[PDB]
């Protein structure tokens, strides 16, 4: 478009802004993604210049000297305005700052809420009654947490709707911004190959996993106050559940596809106790440096703290589609890898001719690291053998895509937010559905305050979750071998 954009970067001057936002934006800058007349404008309490903000950035821009000229229009195009975040005088400064950018009084407005939540509410409001522009479009972008529990959520999401229209809020899970769980989508819905087995006749199990090889790293007390449950698994492992489930949409319009998934989650029953395994990561003695130190050594933790570090819960989705089939959301820190990874278990088939050799099929869906897709299968032993044995048919974007860079997900999410494009962003009613099914188990959690099992850092944590995982259905042989072709 030709129309003129502002984003502004509210909160520019704290470390998100600093080490993530402000470098974002460069970088979609940089590759010629924005609007021709793009500027940016930051907003916060200290009072600094532009030559600040490029100061403390521009380090984390990765910028070339052959970038030396779009550095200098970038920084062209920069302001910053002091101001609090509940002064209506400050906000007042900022609305005609903006109107004496070029069209300013015209331009789309976008503001990013690079705010810790205590001020969410405040910063809203003034947005609201100050800054919108009349002519242009006005969207907010704001981060997690959003509430934490349902009446918490709620209070946020009905003073963000008692101002702003759903299609002018775009909340972020940076999971919809990474390339593969974008990709579930077209894996499923552009291939017979996935279609018709997509159910319960031919799914066991449907497995959605994040790991964290490192622990809290001194940060321990800010996580104490959330736990591994309201920081991955109600968002982005959720998520996640809903690209595997949902039916297909009537097409790819944005707030299509998000039906799709709040339908899901309305299928979904509040989780019981039964149906969960809690863990707290101890320190390794066998190991080095932060290894052998468990949460509690986390001298911010507060003493005896029971927050888990690790959560393995199973949903059912009641539909006919998913009737039976157990959703396993496995997650913590301190495991034995980083990887986030859906996987789907397939029933073994019907009418065995191969006297009980055949392993279940499985679905691997990696997202990372080493982005790639792969079905586990049997094949005939290769030489002069009859059984079969597990394989597998592999695609990884390391190999298959050596030259094709991949975007961060803020790259790829900031800049639907300038195209309007909602899809990849938490609606209202989604919201309210994931706080729905974990709230009375977190308020169970916070009440009765259980004792979580411990596991060693750099394990795959408690040995209950692999017996939760068996006893709702999966299996494990651990036959498989995988020998990496190059
Ligand atoms: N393109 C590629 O890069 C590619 C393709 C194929 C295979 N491979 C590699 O080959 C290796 C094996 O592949 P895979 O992980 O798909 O198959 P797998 O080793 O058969 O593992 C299947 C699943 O079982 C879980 N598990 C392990 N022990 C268990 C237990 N005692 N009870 C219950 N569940 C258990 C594993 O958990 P965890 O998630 O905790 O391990 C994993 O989720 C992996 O390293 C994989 O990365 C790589």
């Amino acid at each position: 478009q030709s129309d003129t954009h502002i984003f502004i970067i509210m909160g520019a001057s704290g470390d998100l802004a600093k080490k993530k936002i402000y470098p974002t934006i460069w970088w979609l800058f940089r590759d010629g993604l924005l609007p021709e007349n793009t500027f940016i404008v930051g907003y916060a309490r200290s009072r600094l210049t532009v030559a600040d903000i490029r100061k403390q950035s521009e380090p984390f821009f990765k910028a070339t000297p052959e970038e030396k000229l779009k550095l200098e229009d970038f920084f062209a195009r920069n302001s910053y305005v002091a101001g609090q975040y509940d002064d209506a005088a400050s906000y007042q400064r900022l609305n005609s700052h903006m109107n004496a950018l070029h069209l300013g009084s015209q331009a789309n407005r976008l503001f990013y809420l690079a705010l810790p939540p205590t001020v969410y509410e405040a910063v809203t409001k003034n947005i609201h009654e100050s800054c919108m522009s009349q002519i242009g479009w006005n969207r907010i972008i704001v981060e997690k947490p959003f509430g934490r529990d349902l009446q918490s959520s709620d209070r946020l999401s009905n003073h963000i709707s008692s101002l702003f229209r759903e299609d002018q809020i775009y909340r972020i899970d940076h999971y919809l911004g990474k390339e593969m769980v974008q990709n579930l989508m077209v894996l499923r819905f552009a291939n017979r190959i996935f279609g018709p087995i997509w159910n319960r006749d031919n799914i066991a199990c449907v497995i959605l996993t994040f790991k964290e090889p490192f622990g809290t790293e001194g940060r321990g007390g800010y996580f104490d106050e959330f736990g591994i449950i309201r920081d991955v698994m109600q968002n982005h492992l959720l998520q996640m559940l809903c690209l595997v489930a949902m039916e297909k949409p009537a097409s790819t319009n944005s707030d299509d596809v998000r039906d799709e998934k709040v339908k899901v989650l309305k299928c979904i029953s509040e989780v019981q106790a039964n149906n969960v395994v809690l863990g707290q990561y101890v320190g390794n003695p066998d190991g080095e440096g932060e290894a052998t130190k468990g949460y509690l050594d986390d001298p911010t933790v507060p003493r005896g703290s029971t927050t888990a570090t690790f959560a393995a819960v199973v949903l059912y989705v009641e539909n006919e589609r998913w009737d039976g089939v157990p959703f396993i959301l496995r997650c913590g820190k301190a495991l034995n890898e980083r990887k986030a990874e859906v996987r789907l278990q397939f029933h073994d088939v019907a009418g065995d001719i191969f006297h009980q050799q055949c392993k279940r099929n499985e679905l691997v869906i990696r997202v990372q690291p080493n982005e790639a897709v792969y079905t586990k299968m049997m094949t005939k032993k290769p030489g002069m053998f009859f059984n079969p044995e597990e394989s597998e048919l592999d695609l990884t974007y390391g190999n298959r895509y050596k030259n094709v860079k991949l975007p961060d997900a803020y790259e790829r999410l900031i800049l639907d937010v300038f195209c309007g494009s909602q899809m990849h962003f938490v609606r209202s009613d989604e919201l309210r559905e994931a706080w729905r099914i974990f709230t009375p188990l977190l308020h169970q959690i916070e009440l009765e305050k259980p004792k979580p099992i411990p596991y060693i850092y750099g394990s795959r944590g408690p040995t209950e979750a692999d017996e939760l995982m068996k006893r709702v259905g999966f299996q494990y042989e651990g036959t498989y071998k995988w020998v990496n072709p190059h």
